[PDB]
């Protein structure tokens, strides 16, 4: 079902869509498909300040990762910041 998820996207307008996909270009600026992985997390996050081992950001991703897969696409993306919006945690 995931309803209760839908709902949010359809309070996201366009404008702060471009922000988003734009940001995938920069995990997967050269990926085959785009599925981002603790190879390319640890490279945007270092424009920002940071730089931790690939074995603890998979904890950010293997909380979203609701089918053991390691990746992040444009799907169970937007449910991380749906939540995290909803609900900060
Ligand atoms: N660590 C996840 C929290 C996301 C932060 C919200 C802003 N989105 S973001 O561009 O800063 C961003 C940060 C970390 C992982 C991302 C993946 Cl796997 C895909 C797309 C964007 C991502
Ligand atoms: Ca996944």
């Amino acid at each position: 079902m995931d309803d209760i998820y839908k709902a949010a996207v359809e309070q996201l307008t366009e404008e702060q869509k471009n922000e988003f996909k734009a940001a995938f270009d920069i995990f997967v600026l050269g990926a085959e498909d785009g599925s981002i992985s603790t190879k390319e997390l640890g490279k945007v996050m270092r424009m920002l300040g940071q730089n931790p081992t690939p074995e603890e950001l998979q904890e950010m991703i293997d909380e979203v990762d609701e089918d053991g897969s390691g990746t992040v696409d444009f799907d169970e993306f937007l449910v991380m910041m749906v939540r995290s919006m909803k609900d900060d945690s």
